[PDB]
């Protein structure tokens, strides 16, 4: 379980890294952390973050009050599946979270005693694991785990998956979002042989059947809901999909 | 989009519903709301029933404080990335949403003026629009097929269907667009016999029942939500259109 921490104070940096290691041994779940006080270095961290990433964000970073809210908006803007948890001594800002259009899970006051502080961040780590893990009650969600690297996003928000120049990496593209994750296109197809939620119209494209609205025969394109004529389909590959698509009833 | 509202007080239930329809016309967003006072009736629309996009909730329901949190916990249990928005008079419970591990988008106060309230409701609807993909699960679409030629476009985007010079071809008229498709006006009426979303006010026109605002008796025309009065209605057919509007939309 990869986690990201933003803290300008060395005192609270050590404190959270200590509690994280205490939980990792007690709850028997592996936790890997990356912490920085510098915004620039942490901006490169969000660039190479997990799909459902847990964030431990401060607010008053290097004399700039509400700086953490600026990076929270930035994290949410690009990743709509992030888990933003605030950790600050500026307790009065709990009201402001909503005004920043960020769907934050928790707001932890760092002035609380270590015993209750451990219990506060415990809830957030436990929520993340229990959410990502299996769950039969949850609706049709796309869960894909490739060599430790986990993913869990709804089939509704998935338009298509395309290959990348980098080995064992794929790019999931949706509405107002695009993200790179570890995995192979052959592995998803082997797991979707019965579920049948995806189709490969191109050697480098893997579309979501549920979001195919129209097919452009003349331009060799696939039109998604809200006119996303981005993936290109081959004329010979059209025959198989069209019969499968028209058999909706 | 589909929105679920939980409110026991009628005074505040109708207040939000009125504002939901007001922004629906002003920002051309189709909004279909479901309001219930009882928790058991609201839980039914979540666990045993299918999808919804936005969830507006109260906290103090039928004398039960923090009940809104308990039911919000149920929505996040079934949908971990749903959009939960709180609407309540109890301002103090704002900092308490984090205790219930509910990832709420916004906490709205009920004691604030209707000017700032409509603007705060707007923000949550504009958020849901830019987030969720406009597919079959968000709104109902006009799925038409005629001798191999297929057309699948949103119903709210259609104002009226205008006839064209070339046979077995018709044109969709929108507030910003114009799309040509193959089909017969008689074949649409034959399929929309149970659906009843299209009316024929003229031999050369087929108007969408939903986007109509007014029926001009003086100039014998049909006026839509925006100033786009182009289809023509006749006195011979105007009587059935007038009663069908008052019956369905009330």
């Amino acid at each position: 379980m990869k986690v990201l921490i933003l803290e300008d104070v060395i005192e609270h940096q050590v404190r959270l890294e200590r509690i994280l290691d205490e939980i990792s041994k007690e709850s028997n779940i592996p936790i890997s952390y990356k912490t920085t006080g510098k915004v620039r270095e942490f901006e490169e961290y969000i660039e190479n973050d997990e799909v459902n990433q847990l964030y431990f964000l401060a607010i008053d970073i290097h004399g700039i009050e509400k700086k953490g809210f600026e990076v929270a908006q930035l994290i949410r803007h690009y990743n709509p599946y992030a888990i933003i948890v605030f950790i600050t001594s500026r307790s009065e800002f709990a009201t402001l979270t909503y005004k920043y259009q960020v769907s934050a899970l928790d707001f932890v006051d760092k002035d609380i005693n270590d015993e209750m502080f451990k219990k506060r961040i415990e809830q957030n780590i436990f929520y993340t694991k229990s959410m990502l893990l299996e769950n039969e009650d949850v609706v049709d969600y796309f869960d894909y785990n490739y060599k430790g690297n986990d993913l869990k996003i709804p089939y509704h928000d998935i338009l298509y998956i395309e290959t990348t120049g980098v080995s064992h990496k794929l790019r999931i593209i949706g509405k107002n979002f695009a993200k790179e994750f570890y995995g192979t296109m052959t592995d998803i197809q082997e797991k979707d042989k019965h579920t049948q939620r995806f189709y490969s119209p191109h050697k480098s494209f893997l579309v979501n059947i549920g979001n195919i609205r129209e097919i452009d025969r003349k331009n060799l394109e696939i039109v998604f809901y809200e006119d996303h004529r981005c993936p290109i389909s081959r004329l010979k590959i059209r025959k198989l999909k069209d019969i499968l698509e028209k058999k909706s009833q």
